[PDB]
């Protein structure tokens, strides 16, 4: 569209196009991913190359919740975090069952976190070696934390899914369970309800979480 | 007592006793505070410097909250924070209030966070130039961020007081606004009430702010 831009790196994907919220990052971004990719690329990867950098085309002064996982899953990520296009991954299954056990919501078909007004979905590192997760930490290291410092400059509440998994400015942040984590249905049921109550708190509407659903 | 230990710093307060759960931080806290203690001691503090460091005389594996402020009262400073043995600050008396309208209990004569069980309450930064708030901020910057990332591997939720005042492992951390800002009770009654189902969320126990409550 005519909100975006594009830088070039020495290599695959070559280019990154990304949204004008994205900018003030985007040159020590190119810097550190040209000094890393060579050393990334030599691994298949989930997801492919050209789907790294896809969710820096999301806007962010509209978003107040981010929800983040560690990285992409093992296998089949598509470069939207937690998207799963024919519902078969158990992190969306379990996070939309969730939803359901919240909202009431019976039948669906599908559920997604990228199509949720105020909500970016996203992953630490953006990839791993195609199916090892956290394969990919030694490289995304620092490009993971400053994509993060950048959000947490624009959402409310910082929502991070795994406590072993996640081991400048303080922003509300919850440290929940794996989205996949066993016997712990209740707590993963409250985690979510909890954002937004924290986002009355902070003078934020809520979130609507049944945006998500596919029918 | 006998579960304690000192170490010698160049400066005043010369001796700084500690309890040993804060010994992995210690010696880099020595060396840190040798470098700035010359341009802090110039001016006269709240609190005195024999009161920078009496916090560290709490222990850390029983807390699961930290209450946090930015930086002592500018004026009269015990070396525990928030603590007001007269009953006349205003920050803790508006915290006061909101326990009170939390818990029902009506008739009261101070309260101190230090009392709680699973409480501790912490300054950010140590001290500041008598009648200054933030005034010391560029001396403490270093130990400031080695004490507070200390406390964040103990407790299960952080709390810090005032938005604009506080401009490596995620905690569950919660940015409420300052105890005396104007006209947001509601959202100050109701920041104290997350904590507890935060902790609830953790498998934590809650905490009984009443405890707080000195008669």
């Amino acid at each position: 569209g005519s909100h975006m831009n594009s830088v070039t790196v020495s290599h695959a994907p070559y280019t990154i196009t990304y949204h004008n919220d994205w900018e003030p990052v985007m040159s020590q971004l190119v810097e550190f991913y040209n000094e890393v990719a060579s050393w990334l690329l030599r691994d298949e990867t989930s997801p492919i190359p050209d789907k790294f950098f896809i969710q820096l085309k999301q806007p962010l002064r509209n978003k107040r919740v981010c929800v983040c996982g560690i990285d992409p899953y093992p296998k089949d990520g598509t470069g939207v975090p937690f998207e799963s296009p024919n519902f078969t991954k158990k992190s969306i299954k379990e996070i939309a069952s969730s939803i359901s056990r919240l909202t009431g919501v019976i039948d669906y078909k599908g559920y997604n976190l990228n199509i949720i007004d105020g909500v970016i979905p996203w992953n630490y590192y953006l990839s791993c070696k195609l199916g090892e997760t956290k394969s990919h930490a030694i490289y995304w290291d620092k490009i993971s934390k400053l994509l993060l410092q950048h959000i947490t400059k624009h959402v409310s509440v910082l929502y991070c899914l795994g406590k072993t998994d996640f081991s400048e400015s303080p922003v509300t942040t919850i440290v929940g369970y794996h989205p996949a984590a066993r016997d712990r249905q209740f707590e993963k049921d409250r985690s979510f309800e909890i954002i937004n109550v924290l986002l009355e708190l902070d003078n934020k509407a809520p979130i609507n979480w049944a945006q998500g659903f596919i029918y």
